[PDB]
């Protein structure tokens, strides 16, 4: 249940989302990541931003050491945070991630966002008025430094996240390009199905990896609370009844059948184990059209401040 | 049951109107707002002018503290009064409102009226500068969304065409009901992705200060009454429903517990296309608010 990436590596099509808000004790990431592996997840998505790489790594090490899985059976993703886009900062950020996870390589290193931020200690640097401070970086040079991380064997594959088509073409058309992005990890779900971007990515052999596939964690910092709750969608609910599954399983399955690699976060043991059931059934072509029909150009993540970033992807 | 605004925020389509005349003690605002939340209202409309923001806010805070609702479940609107249009006065007026209601932010801040008043003495203010100060309030996170009220099309175009515009108004809150359905203004607002929010949707409170005393009583309309029978509802419900099926966000003021609880039933039924046309037929260009003291104001929206 993998897809062949454009660099020859393989990516499991269902991935485990590890981000949880800061009110959740950090110890939980260790427990839940073990649960996810035990359930059948082999693809695991983390980032420097998440502040959980040590716990996630410990989980992966645990299930390797106890013999459940081998390191080569696990696909582990980390991400370069936006304060580290300047090319001289790229390799040391990856090396810092690896040391935290206590892993030797990542299967995938992503540029987390095209929205560069001022270099420094703070993840979210701000000024006197409390506004986030942007930075300006040529992302082609960031990409070159990523290419070097791959040649150095620190990342098996490299790709991007939150890029639009124009931003992807920039990399694709870069003079002297060594490696295409293997993927673009973007918000993708039946309310924002990204069909155009997906067709583009497919035409270039770039895998679209969907986050907030279950409608996001609806974090107050980024998501309007009165936006529609994806999993309450009547069409999703009716297909769940029809198939004897759940709305989450429908939303996940949808992605798999359109060629999308899908992430699912859960910190609940029973939902974790439910989500791996995604491979047990299939949606019909008409089921898929009905889900396609839910598209409404709704991205759950919003930021007044980041909408003004020159590299904002929804501009 | 929300509509997506042009800044990405969501607004519940049925809102609770809080204004009551000064003869009504403010303690009632506190009680009736609690009743409204208890009934299912989540969108609550107040203003500086209403002299009730403390009571309305205390109601909201109370239902949050007792665990009925969360702050994020509540969509709270306030308004910038006309004596505060000068741009340096905008943010402190919002800040004063926030402190009265004891809220961190308002979900919506409106310019109440285009008829500026001296900080009745008129004032002359470039409302584009007022709007810029509103944008800065939104960027400061004091207001999730910003919009206007009682603007006509020309006044809306002035904001829309402002050089350097950062945020369109999300809405224009205007008098709107089957005797004055505003179809032309609504089509304009729709064409610009601006939500029309209807006040006096039930035919106004018929305040002796502002209403023609022999103006027809909306809720007594024979067509409204016939549709209420047909659907086994009430004329108020028909009026509210009418607005919801034409894309309009509707307010409804009631300080009576039973009527408050009645009004939330608006989501239980639907009018047919022909029912809608019959209600469209009722338009008689009737304004329940008469202000011809205000007719000479350069910004009077009905000039
Ligand atoms: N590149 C980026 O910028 C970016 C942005 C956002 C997310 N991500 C990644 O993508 C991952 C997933 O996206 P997301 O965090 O937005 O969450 P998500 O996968 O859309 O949604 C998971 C939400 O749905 C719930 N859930 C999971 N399984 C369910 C089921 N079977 N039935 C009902 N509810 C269920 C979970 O709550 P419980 O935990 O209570 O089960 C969870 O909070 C993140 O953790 C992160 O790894 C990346
Ligand atoms: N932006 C502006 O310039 C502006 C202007 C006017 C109003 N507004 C806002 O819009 C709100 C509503 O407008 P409005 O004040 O003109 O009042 P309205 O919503 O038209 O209601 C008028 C009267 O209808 C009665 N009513 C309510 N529900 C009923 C039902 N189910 N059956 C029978 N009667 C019912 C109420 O009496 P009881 O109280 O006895 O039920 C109320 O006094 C105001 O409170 C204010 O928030 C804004
Ligand atoms: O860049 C970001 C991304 C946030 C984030 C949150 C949770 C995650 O699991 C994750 O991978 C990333 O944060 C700022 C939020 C934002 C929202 C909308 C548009 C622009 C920026
Ligand atoms: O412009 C007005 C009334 C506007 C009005 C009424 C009800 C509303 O729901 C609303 O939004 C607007 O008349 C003068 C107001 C006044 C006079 C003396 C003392 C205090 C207040």
């Amino acid at each position: 249940q993998c897809v062949k990436l454009n660099d020859g590596h393989f990516m499991p099509v269902l991935g485990f989302g590890t981000y949880a808000p800061p009110e959740v004790p950090r110890s939980k990431a260790l427990e839940v990541t073990k649960l996810a592996i035990e359930a059948g997840f082999r693809h695991i998505d983390s980032a420097h931003l998440y502040n959980n790489e040590e716990q996630v790594g410990l989980a992966i090490r645990s299930k390797i050491a106890d013999g459940s899985v081998k390191r080569e059976d696990i696909f582990y993703t980390s991400k370069l945070w936006s304060t580290f886009h300047r090319p001289e900062l790229v390799r040391p950020a990856l090396e810092n991630s690896l040391k935290k996870a206590q892993l030797d390589y990542v299967d995938l290193y992503l540029i987390h966002s095209p929205m560069s931020l001022k270099p420094g200690e703070e993840l979210s640097p701000t000024d006197e008025n409390g506004k986030v401070i942007f930075d300006i970086v040529d992302l082609c040079t960031t990409w070159e430094a990523m290419e070097k991380c791959k040649d150095a064997g620190l990342a098996k594959s490299i790709g991007v996240s939150n890029f639009n088509r124009r931003q992807l073409e920039m990399i694709l058309n870069k003079p002297g390009l060594k490696y295409k992005p293997v993927c673009n990890q973007v918000e993708c779900h039946p309310y924002f199905n990204r069909s155009k971007l997906l067709d583009f990515c497919k035409s270039k052999d770039i895998v679209l990896v969907a986050y907030s596939a279950l409608g996001s964690q609806r974090d107050k910092r980024w998501v309007d609370p009165n936006s529609p709750v994806l999993l309450e969608d009547p069409v999703l609910c009716a297909l769940a009844k029809k198939h004897k599954r759940t709305p989450a399983l429908i939303a996940l399955r949808y992605q798999l059948q359109r060629g999308v690699v899908v992430l699912a976060k859960s910190y609940n043991e029973q939902r974790i184990r439910q989500n791996v059931q995604v491979f047990e059934f299939q949606l019909t072509a008409e089921d898929m059209k009905a889900i396609d029909g839910l598209d409404r150009n709704l991205h759950y993540f919003n930021s007044d401040s980041f909408a003004s970033h020159p590299n904002y992807p929804y501009s």
